[PDB]
């Protein structure tokens, strides 16, 4: 009987959308007088879409329960699992009961099942039920106090006729939870499971990438199974039963063996790469501040001076110089959402229309940076369709919506000149090989989690490199760590053999870094650097 | 019960169409004696089409109510939601009840639902309804005084059989409202909502691009919701309730977060770019006047001299010289509609016939200037299909309908010579880099909204920038504005630091210094070689 007690606190990583739906639904159903007085018309149909398992199904019940409304549930499979007349009778009865017991919420859990695309019907009963649903949606009066909520995997799966301005006009996306949402879901799912004192659910939430709420429930279940195995493979005994608590190692094992279902779905989040970490690149700092931070933080100045900000940059520069991190940092300084799209991903999804989906999602998000990772794959100069999609979508993106498109290219001389036209992406910014401070910061980011020895002078390594790209520094650090692991394992084997300095190699010593450096080679030739300098004028 | 009172004043941005429909429907059904005497036959079927949310659904009721006729409504979803026999029984009862209570209007709301394309039926019950609808539409007796009206998203969706000369012969398009129509919509949706005295609804309309009437209802709803947020967050005191009025800052917030449904719908409007703003380019003014204005303003002299005007023009010149604006300006001087089509758009829509749709809309519009920007992406010399469609449409377009096709190209040498034949696009006009007079207006147009300091000599900059293209001038001003914003934001930060230690506006205008810095890095974007190449094209062809 927990259904009647499902509240907002019992739903996981949809805090922003939960607040939005609260404002949309609860307030009109709790204080109709205010909205009627001012004139606001509460929404008729709210469609929720997103990856499966997010928890969008519980949102309608939570809203109804905490607003005191009546809740009638319409399950698409249930209505489509009945005869030709009984399904229509059930739809009509649901709407009639909702009208009788207003204020009320009708929840169509699988709207895609009831009303798929008209091309997929291939029947008369299905089209009849679709038309009946349309009529009932039109039947509901503006002042009946019945709010029809719906859930679907993808909004494009619903018949377009249902998305008219009178039937389903508001669409809210319940996407993949962030780390805070993941922690909330894990806390919700562990209220009954007994947890050991050594579990840090924050770390588990931060590590689980691509995990939706159902995936986290599976994670907790598998962790409990692992604990039972550990305490049962050796051993029924009441004392042992009371000593059964999920330890952190069990959670780590479950996470390692967990195959999340939302790894392939794009993430929208505010990156935590503060510009204090990027270090130098201060010319790029100033340019990106002028191009992104000022339009978002101080719209008043732009309105005062009557300048429409340009919403398009191109990050051209040698490979492995942290263009993605620069985009993330400029997103963070503005507290702007960040969306990262790789060329292979776009081509693969096109092979499997979705160019407009990502821009629509960017519009959904608050002021955001839409970072395309390799634009030569799309703008080579099959791809002739994606290029035009992108160009037209940029040509239709109003400059006042605060969506900044930042495309990165290692090879800028191949990009089609159409993209670089004024008003599309005409803000060429050059990202050079990291300077001294940038190199120190790269080496410190690489060695953040690695215990280094005090004798190691990171500043000396940065000074010595003087030309290495970022990937080169990462390779140097990885070589040093590999040699350290090689020494640790050799010492462990020697200790085992001698059985017939508890930790002989606890930190990476200066010798490891020296040996790694001896074989280091520059990856960006001076000719390449000269070539990238001339592109600013060759265009 | 407001349905019985829906008039013409309660519908939004369809002022032109409503007047057209008023003559078509209200006048015959009000004075049948006059039309019968001369011999006019009032229309049988009027198919209203356009993007969703325009307000075409209320037109039938407004026409019926004002003319006193009987209004019987038919809903596509409703009829197709019933059994095989009841759906047909309702169609026949709708027309049977209409003839009984004539004069009357039958409004089919979703004609695409009842009568989709014959290839989409894939059933027997559905195909019986289509045929039943056809029979009823052909059973009207031209004296029954019953007028059928229909609404559809696109006319091509309807079964072609319904669009014969006896069933649905008149099609009226209710499209995206223009700025005046947006204000009509923004004033009918605000009759009940209380508004603050600081609200200038005219400004919101001119900024609401791509907003259909339904979308403008979301703006008002969102704007009022914003006011509740502001007052509720500060907070149900009755005094506060009476002080709840939508302020303009709320509207601007709503407009920023509003995602209009019709941003991708093409616009038909008369541009406001008067030729007095284009400045010079006077050798282009004479040629454009001889080809667009005189045929439209003075048809008499063309008939008197027996000359058929050439309906095609090609604009070729260096990039960023305001070719589009010149096309807009001549349209304004003729009060002609202007349709701008981009090369990328035509290919994108073709991948997703539509060439014939652009021309058909041009024909429906009053004397029109159909601009084809980037005609080098279509006439490159997939695309082979689009060029032929464009090539055939021009040939099949009678020169007497006052529709002019202007094609702008930055690279004319690539254009296929088929388009440049004497039949369709036979006139070439060269738009050069802006001259001294024009460069003054380009700078003025850019700095129209920007408060400039009196020490700035706009004339001096134009004299200095002899050779700069239009985009080069625009870049200079933006750099001036960009730098001006920087000195304003840094001054604010310095003020904050000084405030902690203890000229209201530090930089109120773009000083002469800001322009000086921008000009130093400014570089010409059209090489002297490129200018020479364009000159030789007139003879190379
Ligand atoms: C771990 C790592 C690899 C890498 C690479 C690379 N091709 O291996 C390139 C650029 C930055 C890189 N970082 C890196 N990663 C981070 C930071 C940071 N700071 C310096 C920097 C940043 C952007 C840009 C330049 C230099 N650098 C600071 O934020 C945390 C992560
Ligand atoms: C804002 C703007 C940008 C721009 C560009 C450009 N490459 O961005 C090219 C030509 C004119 C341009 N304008 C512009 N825009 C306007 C005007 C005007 N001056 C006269 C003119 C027109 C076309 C041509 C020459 C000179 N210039 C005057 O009418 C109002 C709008």
């Amino acid at each position: 009987e927990k259904l009647n007690e499902i509240g907002y606190d019992d739903i996981g990583g949809c805090r922003k959308q939960l607040a939005q739906i609260k404002e949309m639904v609860e307030l009109p159903l709790r204080h109709p007088q205010l909205f009627k007085a001012i004139g606001v018309k509460p929404p008729r149909g709210i469609l929720l879409y997103g990856p499966p398992g997010t928890g969008k199904t519980l949102v309608a019940r939570a809203v109804a329960n905490e607003s005191g409304s009546f809740f009638f549930l319409i399950n698409g499979p249930e209505i489509m699992s009945k005869l030709a007349g009984e399904s229509e009778s059930n739809l009509r009865k649901a709407f009639e009961e909702a009208e009788k017991n207003a204020p009320a919420i009708i929840f169509i859990d699988e709207l895609d099942a009831i009303a798929p695309k008209r091309e997929k019907t291939h029947g008369e009963v299905e089209r009849r039920i679709v038309s009946q649903l349309l009529t009932l949606m039109d039947g509901l009066k503006q002042r009946s106090h019945v709010i029809v909520m719906a859930a679907t995997n993808r909004p494009n799966s619903v018949d377009p006729a249902l998305r008219r301005f009178g039937r389903f006009d508001r669409e809210i996306e319940i996407g993949i939870p962030d780390s805070i949402g993941r922690l909330e879901i894990l806390r919700i799912h562990t209220r009954n499971i007994r947890l050991a004192e050594d579990v840090e659910l924050e770390k588990i939430a931060n590590e689980a990438h691509g995990h939706v709420g159902a995936d986290l429930a599976s994670l907790c279940s598998e962790a409990a199974l692992q604990q039972i195995r550990n305490k049962m493979n050796l051993i029924i005994d009441a004392e042992v039963l009371n000593s059964l608590a999920v330890t952190m190692d069990d959670f780590r094992w479950a996470l390692g063996k967990s195959n999340p279902s939302a790894l392939r779905e794009t993430t929208v989040e505010v990156p935590n790469v503060t510009w204090d970490d990027i270090g130098g690149l201060e010319n790029v700092k100033r340019e990106l501040q002028e191009l992104v931070q000022y339009p978002v933080e101080h719209p008043d100045k732009f309105l005062k001076f009557g300048m429409t900000p340009s919403k398009g940059v191109l990050f051209y520069g040698p490979p492995g110089c942290g263009k993605t991190l620069l985009a993330k940092a400029i997103a963070n300084e503005c507290q702007a959402n960040f969306i990262s799209i790789k060329g292979p991903e776009l081509l693969t999804m096109w092979f499997g229309a979705n160019v407009r989906d990502i821009f629509d999602k960017a519009r959904q998000a608050a002021p955001c940076v839409l970072f395309f990772d390799e634009l030569d794959s799309i703008a080579k100069a099959a791809a002739d369709r994606v290029i035009n999609q992108l160009l037209t979508e940029m040509d239709g993106m109003s400059a006042k919506k605060n969506v900044f498109i930042i495309g990165a290219t290692n090879r800028p001389d191949i990009i089609d000149g159409a993209i670089l036209r004024p008003g599309r992406l005409d803000q060429l910014i050059y990202i050079p090989l990291p300077d001294e401070a940038s190199r120190v910061n790269i080496l410190k980011a690489n060695l953040r989690k690695s215990p280094i020895a005090r004798d190691v002078d990171i500043n000396f390594l940065a000074k010595a490199t003087q030309g290495f790209s970022g990937a080169d520094l990462t390779e140097i650090c990885q070589r040093a760590c590999k040699q350290a692991i090689r020494e640790s394992i050799e010492a462990e084997i020697r200790a085992e053999s001698e059985k017939k300095d508890f930790d002989p190699v606890p930190e990476i010593t200066r010798r490891h870094f020296e040996e790694a450096m001896r074989f280091a080679r520059r990856s960006v030739t001076e000719n390449d650097v000269r070539k990238y300098e001339m592109f600013a004028q060759t265009l």
